[PDB]
């Protein structure tokens, strides 16, 4: 999901 690095990390909401 977002544990590695999709666009999630940029905002760092979920980050997994």
């Amino acid at each position: 999901g977002c544990c590695s690095n999709p666009a999630c990390i940029l905002n760092n909401p979920n980050q997994c």
